């Protein structure tokens, strides 16, 4: 009823009742568990006042007037919104806080001692996708600010019938292009190969190189979705040198500053927002490790072991181990040296374990997914890997949804 | 009913039927998964018989005689032994059939393709403290086998009443000594400080130093345990060199060959085996990075870093992944160089995924805790990582239980 999550570097004892405020399911069961499964698995107008009541409860409590008169009223007032259009409307301030406490509940981002400092841009009066890249190439460079990264989110109009969506194709707003070849391997991105090709077959011409930001495929209003340049000006990009390996430069690599996700479903209060890109600032393992390193992204430790000069015939001579780390040195330094916002696999999880403290603190607890937390190097050298951390499902939240083109009824 | 789990490096998908069969419970709920807590939480006549005839029924189903004549007098051959005593004993046959599947069922351990290929001593014939000594020094002779280290389970009379327990005391057959000091550091292995001084109570003399094997705690049918000393030439050792940096042997770390876990409870058909210390061999991470580099273990990071002319000012150096990876470059090397058996986290989360594909297709499924079958360093780049994993709990199974001295009745 009152659980209890140590830490078994420190001793450090905390207790859960947030758990208690929990309503969506894992999919675990009392006799399985799948934390380490990626994805387990139209709205009507009854399901949708518990939601907004539930979520109306707790932003008057956040603003400390809890079952006052102006909570009771705009209580009233959107019930009977309800009723009248089987659907309602957020105020200003409800998105806001709605889409903040989104990353708050985010039970598997490690970045969310930041989760107060969200800009939130209201694009809900939007109603065409030149609407919509206007709106999306405002967020890319005010996130940006010239390299000190801010975090923001921008939402497009809700979801109403189904058939009505706006949705943003990519899966993040600036992604490398990829190309397979006529001898069967990949040159660029290979996680993008076929949204490289989505593209090309609305019309893209493909400058088919390696490091190729793609273009933005945008969905108004259920309409079929529409190819826009984003300003090159407005990618910001690093290369990738190391600050001992002068051949490091050779390698040729680069990454983009801004991590931006795209293709997730904001819910608030029961209202689903299907096209929500929220963006923050790298954690370096992502670039370094699962970006560099996957065997099936771009897998650059077969070359990064070559030129370290490295015993690549024996697996255990840890020569994979030895060039992820170079790799990752690299991709830190080169963004601290262009004031490019960045954070270190230790820092951003001491960080968290802090945020951790002040959240059970204020809060009486914090979902949080170990299986995605703790960084995918290193492990056991930062401090959450020794943490036990219970994962449940809070609102407001971000979901997975299918690709668009899975779904999309098409018209020519 | 069917559950799919998929690997997202390959793409490959099993199907999983096997847990089905599973009985306990996890810790977790359709609201909240427990799989990151490390420990999530006498026996009566009549629940003996269903855990006797489950696993008779698939000890006979093993030996393709599922419900023959042998079968069903055997299960009324223990029936009437369950009335008469309130109790049973195992055949031979029956008690390595239970411990070779408690391995099997093993799922937070990465080595289990070896599950068959287990030597089994029964020890059920024991009385007296010193008995254990003898059969506890003929299983560490025997696993070590000069350095071809042999997986082995010695098995100690089961639970009777409760006040009549077997146990050993060290958490393992071989561990180091760890003793604090007047300045409040600490000397050895600070994860033993606590059983280094039960000892020490007990009448053990100290060689208060680094690397000092512990002695034996062994309580025989319920009586005060009793101290014995390996005899030093059973416990073999490896000191750990780098292939490069020949300041390494300076460091002066050395570790012992032989995993042997002796705190775990054995459960077969609702029997209960207080004692069975059982060993296998050492992944090389287990050393490096636990135990050389945790901060409240040996905590080597710091001299490991300074004697590399390491940046050590700034956390985002990675000075700390740097030296993580030499150390674990140097266990492996040291072993092998002196051919005593050890896997590198590489091989070893390979063969697990192979083993995995084995118990889908001739099992129907294999319990698999992600958390801790992923290695403590260089996650992400060995398969087990990107592996979806079910977690459930199959019998015969080894199991948790408290520390002797916190419930045992003493008596001066
Ligand atoms: C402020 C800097 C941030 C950092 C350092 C950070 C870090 C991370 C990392 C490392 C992950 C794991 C994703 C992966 O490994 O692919 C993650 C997941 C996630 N982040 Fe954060 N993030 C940040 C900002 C944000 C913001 C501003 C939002 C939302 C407004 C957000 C929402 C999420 C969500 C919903 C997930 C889990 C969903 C998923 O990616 O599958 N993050 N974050
Ligand atoms: C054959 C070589 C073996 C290897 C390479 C191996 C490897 C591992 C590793 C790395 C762990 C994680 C433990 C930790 O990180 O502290 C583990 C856990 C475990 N091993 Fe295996 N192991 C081996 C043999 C065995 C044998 C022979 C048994 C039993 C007869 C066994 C039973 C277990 C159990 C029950 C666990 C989980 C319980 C726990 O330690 O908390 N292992 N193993
Ligand atoms: C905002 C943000 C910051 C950051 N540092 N990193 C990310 C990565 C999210 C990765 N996540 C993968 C699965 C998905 F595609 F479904 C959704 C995106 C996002
Ligand atoms: C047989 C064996 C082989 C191996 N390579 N490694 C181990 C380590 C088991 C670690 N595990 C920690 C928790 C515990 F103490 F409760 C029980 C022991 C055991
Ligand atoms: C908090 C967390 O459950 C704890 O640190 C676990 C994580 N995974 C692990 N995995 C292994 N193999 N061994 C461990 O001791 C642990 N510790
Ligand atoms: C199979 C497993 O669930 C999958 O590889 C997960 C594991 N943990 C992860 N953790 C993070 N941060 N990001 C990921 O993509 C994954 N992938
Ligand atoms: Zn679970």
């Amino acid at each position: 009823r009152f659980l209890k999550v140590k830490n078994w570097e420190t001793d450090v004892v905390l207790t859960d009742t947030l758990h208690l405020k929990s309503t969506l399911e894992t999919g675990c069961t009392e006799h399985i568990c799948m934390g380490s499964i990626m994805l387990p698995s139209v709205a009507t107008k009854d399901q949708l006042f518990p939601l907004a009541k539930e979520f109306l409860d707790q932003y008057y409590s956040s603003i400390k007037r809890f079952g006052s008169k102006a909570h009771m009223d705009r209580l009233e007032e959107v019930n009977k919104e309800i009723e009248s259009t089987s659907t309602y409307q957020l105020k200003d301030t409800e998105l806001i806080y709605g889409a903040k406490h989104a990353w708050r509940n985010a039970s598997r981002c490690v970045g969310r001692i930041q989760w107060s400092k969200l800009q939130v841009f209201d694009a809900r009066d939007c109603t065409t996708a030149h609407g919509m890249f206007n709106y999306i190439c405002n967020h890319v460079k005010y996130a940006t600010n010239k390299g000190n990264l801010r975090s923001a989110i921008t939402i497009f109009p809700q979801r109403t019938d189904g058939k009505h969506d706006f949705r943003v194709w990519n899966s993040q707003l600036i992604r490398y292009a990829g190309y397979k070849q006529p001898d069967g391997s990949t040159l660029g991105d290979p996680a993008n190969v076929q949204f490289t090709e989505i593209c090309i077959q609305q019309g893209w011409k493909a400058p088919r190189g390696r490091f190729d930001v793609l273009p933005l495929l945008l969905q108004a209003n259920g309409n079929d979705p529409e190819l826009f340049q984003i300003p090159p000006e407005l990618v910001l990009e690093v290369p990738i040198r190391h600050p001992k390996f002068d051949w490091f430069k050779d390698l040729g690599l680069k990454w983009y500053g801004l991590p931006a996700v795209s293709n997730m479903l904001l819910e608030i209060g029961g209202l689903e927002f299907s096209a929500c890109p929220f963006s923050g600032w790298y954690m370096g393992t992502e670039i370094g490790v699962r970006d560099y390193c996957d065997n099936s992204r771009y897998n650059i430790l077969e070359e990064v072991a070559k030129k370290m000069d490295l015993d690549m015939r024996k697996t255990s001579s840890l020569w994979k181990d030895q060039a992820l780390v170079e790799i990752n040195i690299a991709v830190l330094y080169s963004f601290q040296s262009d004031k490019v916002t960045i954070v270190d696999h230790h820092s951003a999880t001491e960080s968290f374990i802090k945020h951790m403290e002040n959240e059970y603190r204020c809060r009486g607890g914090c979902p949080a997914d170990w299986v995605w937390i703790v960084p995918p190097m290193s492990g056991s050298i930062t401090p959450v890997f020794h943490q036990e951390m219970l994962n449940y499902r809070l609102t407001p939240s971000f979901e997975y949804q299918p690709d668009p083109w899975n779904t999309h009824v098409w018209k020519g």
